[PDB]
């Protein structure tokens, strides 16, 4: 029964300012179907390897740092589209060109401090899952109201 | 002074997760004016008439077979611009063009479980408002604060 | 698949406050079953009959009038206890004693503006409804979720 | 300075109705601490150690198998009288004696499918919290506000 | 008609904590008038403040209500202490206790021309 | 560190339609800083408004995308005119258009001593 999922992070600064729930609200209002949970404070290590990609860029060491500083809410969400949609509901990678009704667009200012991490990609997001999660924290279940999210 | 009309509908997949309630509180929140409302499970002979300029899509027989598979809630809201406003709010037909902040772009993922119809254009309006309501069943009135809404 | 019904009412300072979906929403969320509802604006005469066991207070021939000068939201609600889980939810019959949480607590002040209707009893549901609605009015329908809601 | 503890779980019925991020979220807007949270369908065995002093009830057997039937989400929260103040924030046992403002007077129907657990006692809530997390998978951290919660 | 009129203040712990709006959202939700508002440091004073005036029939008692207790371990969910805090030292909001305190912390923290008179026009719809 | 200020006023209609702690609730959580908040009947001047200067990188051009455009039928759902209103006479809300604007509309409406100094704790979890 699966569908395309997703890896979606709430960041030290969404959990230090209370967005845990409402982010969720979010997930769960849209349809979208949670599929694994964990909260934990992530090595340095580890988001340098999650943010592997930006090793070269001036912000990466902070980044990883920042990442790490606090705990994290990390996340797998599933259901159709799951990855480019949750991009949509988060806005933009800055808060600045991110339009209200989203979650940065509402909750946050500066690129730094975006409170949310979403995969951009599916072939991404499948790194960042297995990178996260272990094959036994993902949840198989079905929600009995799927017959009204999808046909 | 009598305003604009349009029909809204609460589709099955709306009423069955829970979003009567949410969807009629952000009609409200705009400004606009309840004339008409009733709860129904529609004949299918009625939504093919509802539907009946899209006939010939292979989704028409499945569309007016679903809508009628559940209770509806039906409504006339009223006030300047209603027909092209109410639309923007709910989003594109597709929720996966739909933005965060209209109600498919907040609530669904797939265009055949989208929650929400409501008229395209004031003819299309006229005649699916005559279709589900008779003239006895709307209601005129005023909003006492209808001067902070209208100049 | 009958389950108990009520009777309640969104009062014209309801509709004319902006509390309707507010209102369905908190029904919704709780739990119960929208079985039926209609949108009027009731007459005199209709409401005389709804509180006639009230014929000889001081406050009857104003009650009857002010319920009968705006539109109403008529509702019938179903689920295990909803008429006095319903009333729970809409506090004391005077708002000044209604704890914040219910309806009352939350937002009104006067009991001549209390905003909602409740039936008192079983048997007070049983009359109410059959004065405001008629049996067609009433839909049979099962709620996908009702696994989680009842064992 | 370390602060009291208190196990919470949001129950299969809490999952399946989306209530996860309005739960999580009325604590977080208490002011208490997220120390721990993961999200697994738990085994029946832990089940019976979990509510091991019910053996003997009648709905006991019923009880562990449905809180395995789904997922649940499993969570540690740290904070002044958490324990006891949880509970006043979930309600009564049964949603039928809760008071709205509550997260089963708001949200629920049935004792059986009450959305929601909280330890009992801080000897509970210690046993509890060891049964569902390792050590390792705490997090102590300090909330930044805290000083505009705790004097 | 001038009604009963009562002191809310949000502490600063409810002003660091965002709950400004969230507070002013459930008095205007109930029905009540805001009839002055000011935001101030006085001279506890650890942060700014909101002063506020609010007005209707009995909002002294019933802003208390829609308050809590004194201490939050005491206060219902439901209510602004109940939904939100824990420490009595911590309670985010301030309401006049009776009349005649509100009158004395009313002259105290606004001048008269900062109570504003008007009427709400759904006030029909609030008062019978 | 003292950021941009903009000055934002909910409008007679925003007051009147109770919408001044929703639209409050809105600049608290994205994250800016209430600098300064009053409540006055301006000598449009149909009723009371609130006036107020928000504080943080980037408030002018933000709270005007927070607010939508001018007219609420451009503006969009998630916005606050999108969400409320109708008319553009009845707008609910506004914000001053630029930093110049802005430094002239808080100085015509707010005296120095009524723009607060004080740093949000969480200021860190906001600003890099
Ligand atoms: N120019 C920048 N300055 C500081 N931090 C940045 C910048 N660009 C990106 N970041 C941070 O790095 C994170 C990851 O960057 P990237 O993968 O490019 O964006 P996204 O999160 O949209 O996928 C961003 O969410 C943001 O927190
Ligand atoms: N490609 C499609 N497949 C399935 N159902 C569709 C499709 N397109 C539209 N529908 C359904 O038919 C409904 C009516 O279509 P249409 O009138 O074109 O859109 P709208 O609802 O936006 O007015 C849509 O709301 C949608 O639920
Ligand atoms: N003392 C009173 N003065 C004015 N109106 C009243 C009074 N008591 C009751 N009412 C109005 O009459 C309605 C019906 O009264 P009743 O059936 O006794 O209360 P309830 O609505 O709790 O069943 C109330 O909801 C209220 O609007
Ligand atoms: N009479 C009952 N019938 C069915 N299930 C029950 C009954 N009483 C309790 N339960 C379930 O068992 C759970 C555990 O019971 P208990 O520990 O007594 O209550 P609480 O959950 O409040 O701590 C309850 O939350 C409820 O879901
Ligand atoms: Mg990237
Ligand atoms: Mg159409
Ligand atoms: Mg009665
Ligand atoms: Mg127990």
């Amino acid at each position: 029964m699966v569908r395309e999922r997703t890896f979606i992070a709430v960041k030290p600064d969404g959990v230090q300012r209370g967005l845990i729930g409402e982010i969720i609200k979010r997930f769960e209002a849209k349809g979208f179907k949670l599929a694994g949970m964990k909260y934990i404070q992530a090595s340095e290590d580890l988001l340098k390897q999650h943010y592997i990609d930006l090793a070269d860029k001036p912000f990466y060491p902070g980044l990883c740092k920042y990442m790490s500083s606090g705990p994290v809410v990390a996340m797998c969400w599933e259901g159709t589209g799951v990855v480019k949609t949750a991009r949509v509901m988060m806005g933009e990678t800055r808060p600045a060109d991110s339009k209200p009704g989203t979650i940065r667009g509402d909750f946050c200012i500066e690129v730094g401090r975006n409170i949310i991490h979403g995969s951009d990609s599916v072939e991404s997001a499948n790194k960042e899952i297995a990178l996260w999660f272990k094959p036994e924290e993902l949840v198989s279940w079905t929600q009995t109201n799927e017959s009204w999210i999808y046909e």
